[PDB]
């Protein structure tokens, strides 16, 4: 699945990993993260992530 970078801090939101410590099961697409989900490292909103693909 896809990987996304937090443009602020470099954390990778890896769809295959999810973010279980913050309520997101492995395999959750970035689109499906709640609107108010934030980078678990720096607190940046979803807007600040970029999809790692051409
Ligand atoms: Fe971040």
């Amino acid at each position: 699945m896809a990987k996304w970078v937090c443009k602020i801090c470099g954390y990778i939101y890896d769809e295959d990993a999810g973010d279980p410590d913050n309520g997101i099961s492995p395999g959750t697409k970035f689109e499906e993260l709640p609107d108010d989900w934030v980078c678990p490292i720096c607190g940046a909103p979803k807007s600040e992530f970029e999809k790692l693909e051409d």
